[PDB]
RNA sequence: UUAAACC
């Protein structure tokens, strides 16, 4: 079972950080891989999260917009999509192009501060209660904020539940 | 709906 109570604790010999799931992935003091980099999308709206399931392309709201875009340049990224009220998680996907002008979905509006693509690697509208708990205590134990940048660990284990779920057909929308 | 990366 994952547990970041010593996550800090986990070092290979040269004094790094190095995530509990997979130790040879070296981290920043922040629980950060520099190569793959993970933010939760907490979705309010069935219609942008339908499109965007459709279309593949994301509005990105102006507070996480420079990290993310700042992270796109020496990483891959993907966004973990979970509803705000109920935590199911709705897939995860890689951005695919950096913040811009050109490209916005209809449903964007003056919080967001452009659109990326993403590549959609899995999508779901599943509940896990794993993945609620990781979600509720995201930020510092208390609950995700919207656009946040997560640990790899976090990230990753996301993924694998997700990934876990689909292959035991539950919570598919597909 | 075969995570990626690392090995």
């Amino acid at each position: 079972p994952l547990n970041f109570s010593r996550a800090s604790e986990h070092r290979n010999e040269k004094g790094e950080r190095i995530s509990m799931i997979n130790p040879r992935v070296v981290l920043d003091e922040n629980g950060i891989s520099h190569r793959s980099r993970y933010f939760i999308m907490l979705c309010d709206n069935e219609t942008a999260i339908a499109h965007a399931k459709k279309t593949s392309i994301w509005a990105v709201k102006k507070d996480s917009s420079k990290r993310i875009s700042d992270a796109y340049k020496k990483a891959s990224v993907y966004f973990i999509f979970v509803a705000q009220q109920t935590y199911n998680a709705l897939g995860y996907a890689q951005v695919v192009s950096d913040l811009n002008s050109t490209e916005l979905p209809f449903w964007s509006d003056s919080s967001h501060a452009g659109g990326v693509r993403i590549k959609w690697i899995k999508t779901c509208n599943l509940f896990s209660a794993e993945i609620s708990e990781i979600v509720s205590h995201m930020d510092h134990g208390s609950e995700a904020r919207d656009g946040m940048e997560m640990m790899y660990d976090e990230g990753s284990r996301l993924c694998t539940l997700i990934n876990y779920a689909i292959m035991k057909r539950i919570g598919r929308d597909r």
